[PDB]
DNA sequence: GTCCGATCAACTGTAGTTAAGCTGGTAAGAGCCTGACCGAGTAGTGTAGTGGGTGACCATACGCGAAACTCAGGTGCTGCAATCT
């Protein structure tokens, strides 16, 4: 895989000056300046569904760090991008919309009908230690 | 939808606030490439299980031949009798 990407598919080289760069990111920045079109805003947001464009690389660095920070779900630690990403993923845990089933983390048999009732099993066969966070998190 | 016409400022007459860069010695933006660090990507891998087809060995079958066994053919004398003498 490395041989193909270093002897035949020269993807890390400039299309114009024939320098090369240690990551595609720096090649992109290089093309955006040293071989740039007459465009006023040489930088464009690299992320999903974002259409914004910028004059100086520092403003793009700021925009990525502000509006596309890479987060982990507070409950399930799965990664997501930006405020919308977190708010979209938080629906999955929501007990008002997602009228989910109720089970033990270990015991195969459980089949509760309400959240308060599920805490009886975790309060007796387990205890207040090693209950799952989605059950515990009365955060709203 | 349109009608009147009041009315913030559109577009119209002159009176007074903004850089650029010179002498310098200088630290300030905006920056570059090698390097390091973790997350994720490319993708062949590591046990583990379902199926199939090959191979060996058997026995079952007929069909031709091989020897078996049963029952009746065949040899040869002579005890007894009859033809020729
Ligand atoms: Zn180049
Ligand atoms: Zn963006
Ligand atoms: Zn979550
Ligand atoms: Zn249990």
């Amino acid at each position: 895989r490395a041989h193909i990407l270093s002897v035949h598919l020269h993807k890390l080289t400039c299309p114009h000056c024939n320098k090369s760069f240690q990551r595609p990111y720096r090649l992109r920045n290089h093309i955006s300046k040293h071989h740039d079109p007459e465009v006023e805003n040489p930088y464009q947001c690299t992320f999903a569904g974002c259409c914004k464009e910028f004059r100086i690389w520092s403003q793009l660095q700021s925009h990525i760090k502000n509006d596309h920070p890479k987060l982990k779900c507070p409950i399930c630690s799965k990664p997501c991008v930006g405020e919308n990403g977190l708010q979209m993923h938080m629906i999955i845990h929501d007990d008002s919309l997602v009228t989910k089933n109720w089970k033990c983390h270990i015991c195969p048999d459980m089949s509760f009908s309400r959240k308060h009732d599920l805490l009886t099993h975790y309060g007796s066969i387990h205890t207040e230690e090693d209950i799952p966070l989605e059950l515990k998190y009365k955060i709203s």
